[PDB]
């Protein structure tokens, strides 16, 4: 069964091997992109990298990739090689690999990963949708079911977790698995039908929550909310946590806030419930997150403003077991075996609630 439990370890990475003989690398698990991209030239921040010349099973595709973004970029050439996940399914797959030769502001100092595993769909793959993403190759080439699960655990008092490919490990979650449909197969896009802060509805038009789009992204730390929703959220959090106040550099995710050891007044901060569209249009279900999740360890406010829609990143995925059921075009949520909570409140997955349009 699961040689896959605790296979995850500044982001969550899994161990993979590339080439022949196998070249061990640490690879970020990223549900918000679709390239399998690995460092393949020396970098100050890289202590190891993919060396194509050492791979007997490397094939050049004679094609480059260029990926600029607001801050830096990555460039490399495209090839294919044999790819395994030692603590995953016992298979080897020929997958596309973007060998990164030049980059800036891509690799992180001390992160411990040398590449990225894009688990989203072909539509958003570089340079275009013809470059089959890794998981697409995996399913087609092997008998692994078109599904994977993510249990991100965080710190608690270095991060750990499990990535279960081709199935659902029932020992990883508690209670009920609730599914929200994948709206479109590009990012893992979903629809948020309502949000409340401490049971208090933001009462905004449904479309504001998905203003542009809403995605589930393991490669983002924060819960990122569209401008209008962010401002409403922080106003509601500031009010609930009014008894003794913080600098506004804290609310913008710049400044940290410290108490000592265990005095931390968690119950001063409110819970956040995200209601996601159910499989029955009319039906919905909530995902409730504690301050233990949106205040990440001294703590930083891990909710930030977005200009590209809602991003449900790591801080909301932690404490939930998240199933990426590509086969049935849906994403399941269940309370995780590892969720961090106090003796008064718990992360929750509850439903149904009956509630639209909402899609932007
Ligand atoms: N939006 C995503 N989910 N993923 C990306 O944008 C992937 N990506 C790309 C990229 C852009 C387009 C296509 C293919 C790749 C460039 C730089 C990153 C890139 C690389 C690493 C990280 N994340 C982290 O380093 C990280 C740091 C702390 C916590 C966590 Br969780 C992640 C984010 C983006």
């Amino acid at each position: 069964f699961v040689e896959m439990v605790d296979n995850l370890r500044q982001g969550y990475y899994v161990e993979m091997t590339v080439g022949s003989p196998p070249q061990t690398l640490n690879i970020l698990v990223d549900t918000g992109s679709s390239n399998f991209a690995v460092g393949a030239a020396p970098h100050p921040f890289l202590h190891r990298y993919y060396q194509r010349q050492l791979s007997s099973t490397y094939r050049d595709l004679r094609k480059g990739v260029y990926v600029p973004y607001t801050q830096g970029k990555w460039e490399g050439e495209l090839g294919t090689d044999l790819v395994s996940i030692p603590h995953g399914p016992n298979v080897t797959v020929r997958a596309n690999i973007a060998a990164i030769t030049e980059s800036d502001k891509f690799f992180i100092n001390g992160s411990n990963w040398e590449g990225i595993l894009g688990l989203a769909y072909a539509e958003i793959a570089r340079p275009d949708d013809s470059l089959e993403p890794f998981f697409d190759s995996l399913v087609k080439q092997t008998h692994v079911p078109n599904l994977f699960s993510l249990q991100l655990c965080g710190a608690g008092f270095s991060v750990g977790g499990s990535m279960i490919i081709g199935g659902i490990d029932h020992s990883l979650y508690t209670g009920s698995l609730w599914y929200t449909p994948i709206r479109r197969e590009w990012y893992y896009e979903v629809i948020i039908v309502r949000v409340e802060i401490n049971g208090q509805d933001l009462k905004m038009d449904c479309k504001e929550y998905n203003y542009d789009k809403s995605i589930v992204d393991s490669g983002t730390t924060n819960l990122r909310l569209p401008k209008k929703v962010f401002e409403a959220a922080v106003k509601s959090i500031k009010a609930a946590s009014s008894t003794e106040k913080f600098p506004d550099g804290f609310w913008l995710g710049e400044q940290l806030v410290c108490w000592q050891a265990g005095t931390t007044p968690w119950n001063i901060f409110p819970v956040i419930s995200l209601y996601l569209m159910g499989e029955v249009t009319n039906q919905s279900f909530r995902i409730t997150i504690l301050p233990q999740q949106y205040l990440r360890p001294c703590y930083k406010f891990a909710i930030s403003q977005s200009s590209t829609g809602t991003v449900m990143g790591a801080v909301i995925m932690e404490g939930f077991y998240v199933v990426f059921d590509r086969a049935r075009k849906r994403i399941g949520f269940a309370v995780s075996a590892c969720h961090v909570h106090d003796e008064f409140r718990t992360a929750a997955v509850e439903g149904p609630f009956v509630t639209e349009d909402c899609g932007y």
